[PDB]
């Protein structure tokens, strides 16, 4: 499977929350979804790093199983529910 860039396909290198994509300069933001409820899940906070964790708001997940997607879409005024 693997993580590469859908243009360049090399190696995009993880550094934890986002992937960065080596030519295009460009940064691959992912977030931590359930398969089940489609959200951010709880956002998990610590000195300013953040995880996508449904703690009592859902269930917890094994980090091995969670849906990392990158949405680095708009999602605020347009992408309507
Ligand atoms: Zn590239
Ligand atoms: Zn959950």
């Amino acid at each position: 499977m693997e993580i590469t860039c859908p243009v360049c396909h090399h190696a995009l290198e993880r550094n934890g929350d986002t992937a960065h994509c080596e030519t295009c300069a460009k940064d691959f933001s992912l977030q931590a979804l359930c398969p089940d409820c489609r959200q951010p899940l709880q956002v998990l906070k610590a000195c300013g790093a953040v995880d996508y964790f449904c703690q009592n708001g859902h269930g917890l997940i094994s980090k091995k199983r969670v849906n990392f997607v990158i949405s680095d879409q708009l999602e605020h005024h347009h992408h309507h529910h």
